[PDB]
């Protein structure tokens, strides 16, 4: 139980760390073009 | 040992959904923003 424990806590601990790099990288996206319209504008 | 692993994965679970529904949720704020600013400019 242990080891599928291990495998399983890995398994979402790196799904985990992937959504927050997803979601830092998408803002990252949303302020630079967001900079741009509003430099645009 | 095992208390420990069971709440790292209740926790992951729960960071991998939050930041999901997050993910949705920001996506529909950016597209709305861009949308929006778009129309303005």
């Amino acid at each position: 139980v242990i080891r599928q424990k291990e495998k399983d806590l890995v398994l979402a601990a790196r799904l985990g760390k992937a959504l927050l790099e997803r979601n830092q990288d998408m803002s990252r996206q949303y302020e630079q073009m967001h900079k741009e319209l509003t430099d645009k504008l």
